[PDB]
């Protein structure tokens, strides 16, 4: 079965996929199983690598038509023989720039792809301690962020050797807020964050205790253990919240970051394993997490602002939630687009998503994608993602999950 | 190998055994998942099919092995060879039929699976059979607002020539007419079944809401049209508890869904006619995609009357008129006491019923795509929970429409 083809239910268009041919990992699904809702269904050897690297090579040879070449053939000779006596082997930096881009190409949850051709990338590959960790992060927010007028980039450092000298960075993300457990169970700040939280107070962080505390990096160079670094508070642009109707709304006190940076994915490419790689882009409006913040001792700002609209919170069927949650996401967007900060809303997005992948389908014959995380957590089937069929599969190059490494760091 | 599924918001984690006993394909590969995509006998193969059947019907009720067991497969067994098909008891047909609505990996109504009332009509042989029937189930079904589920059953599939059908999608349906212009008036879902009916000889009313005939096939004959007594059509007119213009769109739906269009598989038998009826969730309510006027949406109109600004989505009025439409919907149901329940309220029950399977039967074919609501997913328990989407039998499956393979006579 060489084609696949996938259906948009309201246009009627039907996509052939041939890419799929293409993919190399499995999925977890089987012809009797789909696992398409689960979250997730040594170093490699050299004979490992040899093939590994050729694929990459051969698809980066064609990509800019000189498959064969006498370049070509070269390069490969060039990787086998240092495969052969290193049992790795170096990118160039085209390289790099090409297997980065097509990694982000190829992340099938991701609805903002149509973007993908423009990332900017910095090669940190020279970089040998924290600081200097500390210094190409600096460097990146500052790019990204562009006084508001977002741009998406990725920085790299040095690829995984034996398993012991990686880097990383411990955070999630390279902008996110603290949160604190009390003594009461109750929650400061960010709750998604605790964890991480209590292991930055661990390693000597003071924490200024308040509810939108910019978490300090935690940065691991060369295996080492990690580092504590404070990004400089003028690189974090932050965005208050308020309503263009609910004048009530800013009182709430609620503000939410620019930039999001996540940094704990790994960079597969070619057989080589990038597990300190921070990618940034700009957010989608129902990303933004402030749903979640506790605006006193016991309410949500969902319960919170569905009280100060004086909706009835008796009945799950009057639906105060749902329109709590419209207006949240209403003054999320009024925000950012007030203060000239770059921000999509999940219509425009997933519109653009949906033109993005029928050029994919017509100029690269396919675009995997997981309806499971594409279409947006509210508003489903009024975006035109909803009644679009897809194909989901894995193409590397491409970012993986890894463990936290604090799982697994052997402390000096 | 056992498979674990966790809930994200309550790390609650499940383990699936049940999926071990699965036999057909879902479509997906080691390569490839399909899960967003709709769609992915003879003699010799009945028995197989029809022992499995019986085999678990008979370890349901703990006497698996017991002598009506062993007789009951030797009864089936000769009769698939003298007859090349076989007779399912009344007992084997309910069992059959609740279980069908078990194993429907995309519908989130299953805690309700056992109380399913069952109707026998394998001993219809006509069109106007078929009517009486659908009359007496849509009348026990709707029950004057305190909707009851249940499912009718026709006779199965034979030679494949003489197949009874419900050309109706539901038994209950709103026209819909292709309009000079382009607009439409009535149901935009209903337009092509709607030709059908005319052009078979129905005279349309050409309103916006005149409930479709029933379009009946039996034995593999020309189908007939009937028209459903009006009395037994219960219909909630729609209005908000805030807006008191909302009632001024003139729009009202019907208070039961009844599927008449899919193929019930029990045993290895078909049985391609088998109305099936519940209650709505309200957000499944299509009345969104009306035409107030000669160009705007409900949703557009909604959003006019809120005076909301529609100029660009990030105002997401979009957003802002559709929970509008549904707390219409939800609030008229209940103002005239027919049964509804709200994506909330259905998706909690839900979760509850994986629970319950989970720890009887080891496990429940769960398909994401389909039992996460079409507003608000996320702040629904569904969203943050982990499934696992396999195909059991008995099952509900799609069948083509009949007007495509359907030879006149
Ligand atoms: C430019 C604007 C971008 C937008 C609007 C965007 C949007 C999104 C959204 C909405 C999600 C799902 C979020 C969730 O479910 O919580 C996502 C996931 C993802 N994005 Fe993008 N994204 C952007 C840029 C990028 C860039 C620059 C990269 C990498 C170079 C990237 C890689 C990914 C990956 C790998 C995932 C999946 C993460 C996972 O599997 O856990 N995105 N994106
Ligand atoms: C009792 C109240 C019930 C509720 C609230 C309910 C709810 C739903 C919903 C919301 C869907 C998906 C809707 C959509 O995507 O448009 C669905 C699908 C489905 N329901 Fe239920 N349901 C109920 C009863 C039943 C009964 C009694 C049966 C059969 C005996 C049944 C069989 C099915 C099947 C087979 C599907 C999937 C159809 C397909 O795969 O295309 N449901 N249900
Ligand atoms: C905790 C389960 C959810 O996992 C997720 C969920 C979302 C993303 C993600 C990654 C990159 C993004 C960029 C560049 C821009 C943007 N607007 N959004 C992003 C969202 C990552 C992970 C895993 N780190
Ligand atoms: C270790 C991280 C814990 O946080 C988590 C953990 C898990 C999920 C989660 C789980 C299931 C999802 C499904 C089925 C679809 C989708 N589109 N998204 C999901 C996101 C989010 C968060 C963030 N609260
Ligand atoms: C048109 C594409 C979607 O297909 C669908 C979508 C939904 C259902 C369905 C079936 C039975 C239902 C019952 C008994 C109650 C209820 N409240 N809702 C139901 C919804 C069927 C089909 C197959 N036609
Ligand atoms: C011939 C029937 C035409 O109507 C149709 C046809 C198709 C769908 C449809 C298509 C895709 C869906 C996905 C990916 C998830 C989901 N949860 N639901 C879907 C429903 C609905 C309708 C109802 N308008
Ligand atoms: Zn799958």
């Amino acid at each position: 079965p060489r084609f696949l083809k996938v259906k948009n239910w309201e246009t009627e268009v039907v996509l052939t996929d041939t890419l799929h041919l293409k993919s190399t990992l499995e999925t977890g699904c089987t012809e009797y199983i789909c696992m398409g809702s689960i979250m997730h269904p040594d170093v490699a050897t050299k004979d490992q690598l040899f093939p590994l690297a050729k694929e990459f090579i051969d698809q980066y040879y064609s990509s800019i038509k000189r498959f064969g070449s006498k370049a070509h053939m070269e390069r490969l000779e060039e990787v086998n023989k240092e495969i052969d006596t290193t049992s790795t082997y170096q990118l160039k930096d085209t390289e790099l720039i090409y297997g980065a881009k097509h990694a982000w190409r190829n992340a099938s949850r991701c609805v903002g792809r149509i973007q993908w051709s423009k990332l900017q990338v910095f090669d940190a590959r020279d970089c040998t301690t924290a600081h200097g960790m500390f210094n190409y992060i600096c460097n990146h927010v500052k790019y990204a962020t562009n006084k508001g007028n977002l741009r998406s980039a990725i920085t790299i450092f040095p690829q995984r050797t034996d398993g012991k000298h990686d880097f990383r960075v411990w955070n999630s993300q390279l902008i996110r807020y603290a949160g604190y457990k009390q003594p009461d169970g109750s929650t400061l700040g960010d709750p998604a964050n605790v964890q991480f939280t209590e292991i930055c107070i661990q390693q000597g962080w003071k924490p200024p205790r308040g509810r939108f505390d910019v978490l300090p990096l935690l940065l691991q160079a060369n295996g080492n253990d990690p580092e504590l670094f404070q990004i400089p508070p003028e690189l974090v642009l932050e965005v208050p919240i308020r309503h263009p109707k609910f004048e009530w709304f800013k009182d709430l006190g609620l503000k939410w970051y620019g930039l999001p940076a996540v940094s704990n994915m790994l960079l597969e490419i070619g057989g080589l394993e990038f597990s300190a790689c921070p990618f940034s882009g700009w957010y989608m409006g129902t990303e933004i997490g402030v749903r979640d913040y506790c605006d006193n001792s016991r309410y949500n700002i969902l319960e919170e602002v569905a009280k100060k609209m004086n909706l009835d919170m008796r009945k799950t069927s009057s639906l105060w939630k749902d329109q709590a949650l419209v207006e949240i996401n209403i003054a999320v967007l009024y925000s950012f687009q007030s203060d000239k900060v770059t921000i999509v809303d999940h219509h425009s997005a997933t519109e653009s998503f949906i033109k993005h992948m029928e050029n994919e389908y017509r100029c690269r014959g396919g675009c995997p994608a997981d309806w499971v995380w594409i279409v947006p957590p509210m508003s489903g089937s009024i975006t035109p993602v909803f009644h679009q069929e897809m194909l989901n599969y894995r193409l590397t190059p491409s970012f993986e999950y890894q463990p936290d490494p604090w799982n697994t760091h052997v402390w000096k």
